[PDB]
């Protein structure tokens, strides 16, 4: 059994780069997350959000040793792609995210109540060392989180209202869910998913 954080940001302004609104945004990003160990970060091939995981990571206290994964499957819904074809996708990267935390974490690290919610940027993971990354595009991200809302088992804590849950993410808008997962019958599965906030901007 293994408890890992997945924190998921949309990239700044902007196989364009990012604009100068674009770059503060993600500065931004980085000095709200700058105390947060992130032990894998994950990525689309596109250079918006290339540059918004650098700048978030250049931001941040704990995460120098921590490699970037481009990862294809996080780029944006190609606009002409189906919201269901967008959504395999994203339960691809799952398959993809819950092999390579077991793999490289194992299950000897951290082995269905409200979660510590503050308002601050280390909610629902403060004692939870593992912690993944997430800098991907706003359609791609809105359908994942509805993946894990309405497909999976899915807990979300008090006084969040679902009008904010399915709500479009914002630039550099940040959300968490926690993911516990075992391996049965050889596959891996998540056993709970809590949501913890969704589409966070505090920091613009
Ligand atoms: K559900
Ligand atoms: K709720």
């Amino acid at each position: 059994m293994l408890t890992f954080a997945l924190t998921i940001v949309r990239h700044g302004e902007t196989d364009t780069p990012l604009s100068d609104t674009g770059h503060q945004q993600a500065a931004a990003a980085g000095r709200y997350l700058k105390d947060l160990h992130f032990t894998n970060v994950f990525v689309s091939n596109l250079q918006r959000a290339i540059q918004t995981a650098e700048i978030i990571l250049g931001n941040n206290l704990h995460s120098s040793a921590t490699e970037m994964i481009l990862d294809p499957l996080l780029r944006e819904r190609g606009f002409g792609e189906t919201l269901e074809q967008v959504k395999t996708r994203f339960k691809m990267f799952l398959k993809s995210l819950f092999q390579r935390m077991f793999e490289e974490h194992g299950s000897a690290l951290s082995s269905a109540d409200q979660p510590v919610i503050a308002g601050l940027a280390d909610d629902g993971a403060q004692n939870v060392p593992v912690h993944a990354l997430m800098v991907s595009h706003g359609a791609f991200i809105r359908i994942s989180v509805r993946h894990l809302v309405e497909d999976l088992q899915c807990c979300l804590p008090a006084g969040l209202k679902m009008n904010q849950v399915f709500s479009p993410c914002p630039n550099t808008g940040i959300s968490r869910f926690i993911f516990t997962i075992h391996r049965e019958e050889s596959v891996l599965r998540a056993t709970r998913i809590q949501g913890v906030f969704i589409n966070r901007k505090d920091h613009l």
